[PDB]
């Protein structure tokens, strides 16, 4: 009967921040990592420009390393300071019966189900791969400063020929670029809902004991 990980004052700061969301606005959600073990989560409301964006340390390092190599390029060492319990706390605070839009609803559905949020309705936009990435370059160009976490070289698995590096997948850039694909364009200021010191715990020196 408590929210694990966060103290009450942190939780209230989070709940107040989540009230910045318009409960009825189009809201995209995207994750990196499998829904059972997500490492990056984003929600985005293009109307206001509000976005939720945070990270989580993986339970399964082996699968994480595969995903880093072939999908997201996140270095696990940059996840050590993430706030335990944050994913559950954020999802708990989403408005009841909210409608969320996503590209491929299977993984979002599983994540929300695991949090007991079957009340949330999902719209699967079902863009083709090519259509979904139309604005990929434009989105990184404009918004790269919003996520510096994709540091690793990401590759395409190939049977022959040379190495092929690809642009890493970011949950936040995904939301923005999928919305742009649906809207037929990418307008030129977004606003973070969560405080930086909530997403990452400040690290300090220690003597190892
Ligand atoms: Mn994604
Ligand atoms: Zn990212």
């Amino acid at each position: 009967g408590f929210t694990a990980g966060l103290t009450y004052s942190q939780l209230m700061t989070l709940k107040d921040a989540m009230l910045q969301l318009d409960p009825n606005a189009k809201t995209w959600m995207d994750i990196e990592g499998r829904p059972e073990d997500p490492v990056e989560i984003a929600l985005y409301q293009p109307s206001s420009g509000c976005y939720i964006h945070f990270f989580r340390e993986p339970t399964d390092l082996k699968q994480f390393k595969q995903d880093a190599k072939y999908s997201h390029g996140i270095d696990v060492t940059d996840l050590f300071a993430t706030q335990p319990g944050l994913t559950s706390a954020v999802i708990d605070a989403l408005p009841r019966n909210m409608v969320i839009t996503c590209q491929g609803s299977d993984d979002i559905r599983k994540l929300l189900e695991s949090q007991g949020r079957k009340d949330i309705k999902l719209i699967d936009i079902a863009l083709s791969k090519t259509d979904s990435r139309k604005y990929e370059n434009a989105v990184w160009d404009q918004y790269k400063d919003l996520c510096h976490m994709h540091t690793g070289v990401v590759v395409e698995k190939k049977k022959r020929g040379g190495k092929e590096e690809i642009t890493p997948h970011c949950a936040l850039m995904d939301c923005i670029m999928f919305d742009a694909a649906v809207s037929g364009g990418l307008n030129t200021v977004l606003r973070a809902v969560l405080p930086r010191d909530m997403v990452f715990r400040t690290s300090t020196p220690r003597v190892v004991l």
